[PDB]
């Protein structure tokens, strides 16, 4: 209704505890990876947040990982790092950060997460150091710059990567402190509300 | 009766995730191995082809296995490796490869199988390039000559190996091509069922 | 009543995958050590014992461990050698090496176990050559001493370590042979019971 969550899921889940010679290759891996993970889910936005958040707690890298929703190959050195690793993508993400609804119709959805230690998979997928904060935010295209927009008149952040919407929400990650990851973080759901109930 | 499966069975189990400094010795085993897999089972050969099937989906290998029914030792470097390869073993053991019986009394079991890539410990307990194609096939001795020969007289292949029979079985294994390893594969068990109706 | 055993038990327990670049080092890690172990426990030498036992069943080693009534933080290289590693503590926690009463009123409470091959972990936190056998005797201070002497002039043995009493027991290891190592032990079992009947 208001900005009641969206409990995300896992639809699937395997682990390949040795991958071929000639898949590794073809794949692109460096040696050290031959265990894999392949975890499947419906939010992408909330499981690049996991496959990050399991960069962290597994020695373990995102291989790959696209909107279908989506797939991540974690890969890693033996599997029972793999493992600890796709175990934690789950618990981030059959509970922790979702999406939420930005109308009472249930037909609009967004999402506004602060990361405060990012691991190493958006550090990269946005030109930052390894651990700086970073405020994750989607919704849908128009919905979506106008509230960024907000967002940076609203705190001293900058843009940390960005090609823009054309998910099918625009999505973009500001940086700068922590607290103005999370002000921003505000003002961005508060844009994309205004819309939702009578912008849009 | 006809040429019903045998399901084969797994008796024991173990992992021994350090083996002992001077265990590892007396074993003669590669540094690089500390982890083990003690499995056993009742088919040799149905065993054998697990054991191979193992070595290619964990980084392990076949310490060990001889007909006793059967223990094969795996080795590999964590006991992560060395599970997920145990559990391959089982399943390539519990489901998949199987003798048959030969005649309808059900007193004289064959087996012909065709292994299309030879993981390490075949490739090995066999002149061959790792992967090459093969058929393994074992069947009382009489019943076993007669049969490959016959396997021989039907397609282009060649003995891989071969200390004749002297298993209580001979078993013996053609490469060459994959068809006519199955061909060769098909013939034989004619052979071996015309033996076990009428010859025998 | 008598000498009836003291079940210990395991009161929490909890794995680290990978362990924090910031953590491993404050914490004084070797490299090699990236996952982590926490077990806590009531019987403090019951677990020192463990430990110990859990070195020589997983490439592990003890990177901390002290009375609070206990905590062992087992390093090692991959999850997977300290899983085993834990697993194996419980093990050696939940049946194995346990205190005794020594009076019948269960008031005074001993523990004279013999370790025939010492892991890493008292093989060092007493001068020795890892796996020399040992002598590990904890009682109350005064029932302690007492009983050590005794200890002592009951079997060539050596004291392998010892700063006194002052657990709130005294704990102490006597080193020499194995059975020499094991009378002593009857000895040090006997005099802490005299003394729990009428010494105390
Ligand atoms: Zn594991
Ligand atoms: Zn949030
Ligand atoms: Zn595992
Ligand atoms: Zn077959
Ligand atoms: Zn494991
Ligand atoms: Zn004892």
């Amino acid at each position: 209704p208001a900005l009641d969550l969206i409990r995300p899921s896992v639809t699937a889940m395997r682990v390949i505890a040795s991958v071929n010679a000639d898949f590794a290759r073809e794949l692109k891996l460096p040696p050290h990876i031959r265990s894999l993970g392949l975890i499947s889910a419906d939010s992408d936005d909330v499981t690049y947040i996991a496959a990050d958040e399991a960069t962290k707690q597994a020695m373990v890298e995102v291989v790959y990982g696209r909107s279908l929703e989506v797939l991540i190959m974690l890969g890693g050195p033996n599997p029972a790092e793999v493992r600890a690793g796709l175990d934690a993508m789950i618990a981030h993400i059959e509970n922790g950060a979702a999406f939420q609804w930005a109308n009472d119709a249930q037909d609009t959805a967004f999402l506004a997460h602060v990361v405060s230690r990012t691991g190493s998979y958006l550090s990269s997928t946005a030109g930052i150091t390894l651990g700086d904060p970073m405020a994750y935010l989607v919704a849908p295209p128009l919905e979506a710059t106008y509230g960024i927009d907000a967002a940076l008149k609203s705190a001293d952040v900058q843009l940390a990567t960005y090609v823009p919407p054309p998910t099918n929400y625009s999505a973009a990650f500001l940086t700068g402190s922590q607290a103005a990851c999370k002000a921003a973080c505000n003002a961005f759901t508060d844009a994309v509300l205004e819309i939702a109930r009578n912008p849009i």
